[PDB]
């Protein structure tokens, strides 16, 4: 890929992001524990990516969950975001500790809605990430939303991962390892 540098919470931290994907704070005012970016890539624009132009990055600074295990504390998290989309029960596509202690990152997809239709309508599968910042008692969740075709929705429920989640799971993986607190007064 070639994601750029790009600085967040007013340059406190810094991480990467794809070509074409727009600071949405530079538009409209986001939550303040957030940092929020959109595809804005035009239809026609050819990036070698492996991504469409409807992708959506959030960056969320959250206190750290009273629970020890990485994967635990990442499974928690991962609930509070699905929870909110009437999703039920979900699976991890793929997942992997990056940094013991640390850093988990994987790609999630609801199987199971409060309706009972888990096919009712459109698939989105969601790269999660936790990094968890021990020292300021801060858990970093970076969510990076894809909203699934048709093709790449029978892919997934055949059990096949999509190309795009591939490389929305390599930017995910990117994004952690590019993570970097610049400015600690951020957490005073």
């Amino acid at each position: 890929m070639n994601n750029k540098e790009v600085e967040l919470y007013g340059g406190a931290i810094t991480t990467v992001v794809p070509p074409g994907f727009i600071d949405a704070s530079t538009l409209r005012e986001v939550p303040d524990t957030q940092a929020v970016y959109v595809n804005s890539r035009r239809d026609e624009e050819e990036f070698e990516d492996g991504l469409a132009t409807n992708e959506s990055i959030i960056v969320d600074l959250l206190e750290t969950v009273d629970k020890s295990d990485l994967k635990e504390a990442w499974q928690f998290h991962v609930e509070d975001l699905t929870e909110l989309n009437g999703t039920t029960k979900w699976e991890a596509l793929q997942e992997d500790t990056v940094q013991q202690g640390t850093k988990f990152t994987g790609l999630v997809m609801e199987v199971a809605n409060k309706w009972g239709k888990p096919d009712l309508a459109q698939t989105v599968v969601i790269g999660v990430a936790l990094i968890r910042l021990t020292q300021f008692d801060t858990d970093v969740v970076i969510s990076i939303n894809v909203p699934l075709t048709k093709e790449e929705a029978s892919q997934a429920s055949n059990k096949e991962l999509p190309a795009r989640c591939h490389a929305v799971y390599q930017l995910l993986q990117e994004m952690v390892r590019k993570f970097h607190v610049v400015d600690t007064s951020l957490f005073a």
